């Protein structure tokens, strides 16, 4: 019924009937020439998303600024081009620290170009799957505990505009020096997480609650399910995908299990680096009643503290 996938290839967001803005992107058009290609993280089906740097960015601070570059194909059609200017007021809106930002656009010429802020390490799941836990590189478990809670003031920032993500996961969770994170939208677009993704619409079932699955019904309680399996992606060091002994369609048939609730469905079982009270709060966010699981606000205080 939903499709979820921009016009670029990323994912993207359900938002409120948005007010003209009268807060928004820059008046002044983002120099293209400066952008120096470095690689091309995803595509879509009218465009592109590129990773660029940026030299003397003035107009980490000593090294390039990377940048995610959305480009709509020159020849994209109106209703794409709509569809793309609508993407650009959503996330001209976004500005939390957690959070990624708008940094500029190219509409006056063609192609039409989103330019949004990178980080340096890429994304959590690439980066964290590489880590060992404290007793490769190592992260201690109060360092988790920060990723974590920063994901977690991420979306209880974008549950108080009333928008819903509808594919949060590591691989949307952007890494930068000292484990700061920004959540993103890219990973739908990539080839690198195709397996995270089931064809029909193009659906990150592993990650989605089973109203997703069986009504096409996202809200913020939805994302906290899909927070509820990154916490748990987090706690595994992205060692393993959500239910990776199931195949996509067990996934299926796993979330009529959850609607039916007689103990035939299976939840991703503890990790080892968490703590029983973690667990049974990251349980919550898989509570069949939309309203049983937590608030991204609750959330918040129980990984920040």
């Amino acid at each position: 019924i939903v499709t979820l996938q921009g016009v670029t290839g990323g994912n993207t967001f359900a938002v409120p009937a948005l007010p003209p803005g009268a807060d928004g992107p820059p008046r002044v058009d983002f120099p293209r020439s400066r952008l120096r290609f470095k690689e091309k993280l995803g595509e879509g089906q009218f465009g592109e998303v590129h990773l660029c740097e940026v030299d003397s960015p003035q107009d980490r601070k000593g090294h390039p600024l990377l940048v995610a570059v959305k480009i709509l194909r020159p020849d994209a059609t109106k209703n794409a081009r709509n569809d793309f200017l609508k993407e650009v007021k959503i996330m001209s809106r976004l500005k939390d620290p957690n959070i990624i930002r708008l940094l500029g656009v190219c509409v006056q010429d063609d192609p039409l170009c989103m330019i949004t802020d990178y980080m340096e390490n890429g994304d959590l799941n690439q980066f964290l799957s590489a880590h060992q836990l404290e007793d490769g590189p190592t992260i201690s478990y109060p360092m988790l505990l920060h990723v974590a809670a920063q994901i977690a003031s991420g979306m209880r920032y974008l549950a108080t505009l009333n928008f819903v993500h509808r594919d949060l996961a590591t691989r949307n969770c952007l890494v930068g020096e000292n484990f700061t994170i920004k959540i993103a939208d890219f990973g739908m677009s990539r080839n690198l997480y195709a397996g995270d993704y089931y064809r029909v619409a193009v659906l990150p079932i592993r990650w989605m609650a089973w109203e997703c699955i069986l009504m096409g019904k996202f809200t913020t309680a939805s994302d906290v399910w899909a927070f509820g399996v990154t916490l748990w992606e987090v706690l595994m060091l992205c060692r393993a995908q959500p239910f990776g002994q199931l195949t996509d369609e067990q996934v299926i048939e796993n979330a009529g299990e959850f609607f039916r609730d007689q103990g035939r469905q299976v939840y991703l079982s503890r990790p080892p680096a968490c703590p029983q009270g973690l667990y049974e709060l990251m349980l919550r966010c898989w509570s069949r009643e939309s309203e049983q699981r937590p608030p991204f606000s609750q959330l918040h205080r129980f990984l920040a503290e």
